[PDB]
């Protein structure tokens, strides 16, 4: 079997991509965020503490005639910019584009942070990461991915991100008409449960191309793509107006230029991103400063290949026993 989803940006900036997901019989619809960083599926539901939900849609466990609570089992996730939430365990049937799982782990959100409060538009998070991050006690339970593999055409999804548009998310099947060229595929280390690969390189603009090992996630769940300092440092001296703010949190510059391309490298391929990706917009609206999409990684600790890279490729997560990463142009 396959299934096909829309993916659409939360707001004007690409900050994040949610999809909707069928919870229950009958089908709850919530729109949640694909997240490959991360292995946790957890949604506000009926059992969440009720000053901490905004206009965020609920799962109620109640109303679906095919909700089991998972007895004893309880979780709790925090995410690398610090927000938080915990709860038990259902197991429910779970809809993504048709494609059907039965008993795949919800996660029922006893409480939530101040920023998942504050975002109206994420109902919770479908973690499409390696199993072994998964937060659930005191066995862990398996991704909407590893229980779909058993009855998916290959065991493969697609990332397909818009720029500014609406984007796909696609199980079991390649779509080729939907990049140009062939894939680049590349190794993937498992050894911290992520998406976890190598880039071979980088340029920017029309300048040349430097082999670096740059070892990053890909991280649909995270917003900015974030590079080694001295990565970073040299795409912006491209860029006459731009500085390091410290008030602001990273690099801005004047909404006004025109921003070279970044190119990184995929084994012997290279992935361009357009300019035009890395003008995040405005540090708030009406301003002559923009922020940029490309930022220091110094202080996360790791390189992030999040959704400013992602949507300029068409992405293969293969989930094969060995698995790997594909990335094609489009």
């Amino acid at each position: 079997s396959t299934g096909s989803a829309t993916t659409t940006p939360i707001d004007s900036l690409d900050d994040a991509y949610i999809t909707p997901v069928q919870i229950g019989t009958p089908a709850q619809t919530l729109n949640l965020d694909f997240d490959t960083g991360s292995s946790d599926l957890w949604v506000f539901s009926s059992e969440t503490t009720a000053s901490e939900v905004d206009g965020q849609t609920i799962y109620t466990p109640s109303k679906s005639t095919t909700a089991k609570l998972l007895s004893g089992a309880t979780w709790s996730i925090s995410y690398g910019d610090g927000s938080s939430s915990s709860g038990d365990v259902y197991t429910d049937t779970v809809s993504v584009g048709g494609l059907t799982v039965t008993g795949q782990a919800v996660e029922s959100a006893k409480k939530v942070s101040s920023s998942f409060t504050e975002d109206s538009t994420i109902d919770g998070l479908l973690g499409l990461a390696f199993s072994t991050l998964n937060t659930v006690s005191p066995t862990q339970q398996k991704t909407f991915f590893d229980n779909a593999k058993a009855s998916l055409d290959s065991p493969v999804f697609t990332a397909d991100l818009g720029y500014h548009a609406p984007g796909t998310y696609n199980f079991g099947f390649i779509d080729t008409t939907a990049y140009t060229g062939s894939i680049t595929y590349t190794a993937v280390s498992t050894k911290q449960g992520f998406w976890e690969w190598t880039s071979t390189g980088y340029a920017v603009g029309s300048g040349t191309f430097k082999s670096t090992s740059i070892d990053g996630i890909a991280d649909t769940g995270t917003t900015l793509l974030y590079l080694p300092a001295t990565v970073v440092s040299a795409y912006w001296a491209q860029v006459s107006g731009a500085k390091s703010s410290s008030s602001v949190g990273g690099y801005v510059f004047p909404c006004s230029a025109t921003l070279p391309s970044f190119t990184f490298g995929v084994g012997s391929a290279r992935i361009v991103i357009p300019g035009d990706y890395i003008d995040f917009g405005p540090i708030s609206t009406g301003s002559s400063s923009c922020f940029g999409g490309i930022q220091s990684s110094a202080g996360i600790g790791i390189n992030i290949f999040g959704d400013v890279a992602l949507k300029a490729a068409f992405v293969v997560f293969n989930g094969a026993t060995t698995p790997t990463l594909g990335f094609a142009s489009k």
